[PDB]
């Protein structure tokens, strides 16, 4: 169910994401939801790489309570 996400955007930050495929959804479409141009979509990333991003500090995780409380 869970995993690791990148989202990216042309000529955009990257941004990355922990949790469910629904949730890392709903977080793309809050980042688009004013996006003219260059909007983000979402990657899974595999296994294989998930500690190069477990414990990053810019890793949102929709397993924390709350997460959403922006949106």
């Amino acid at each position: 169910m869970t995993s690791f996400y990148k989202i990216t955007a042309y000529n955009s930050q990257a941004l990355y994401f922990w949790g469910t495929d629904a949730d890392v959804d709903r977080y793309v479409d809050w980042l688009n939801r004013d996006r003219e141009i260059n909007v983000y979509a979402a990657e899974a990333i595999p296994e294989a790489e998930w500690a190069q991003y477990e414990g990053r500090d810019d890793v949102l995780s929709g397993e924390e309570c709350g997460w959403d409380d922006f949106m």
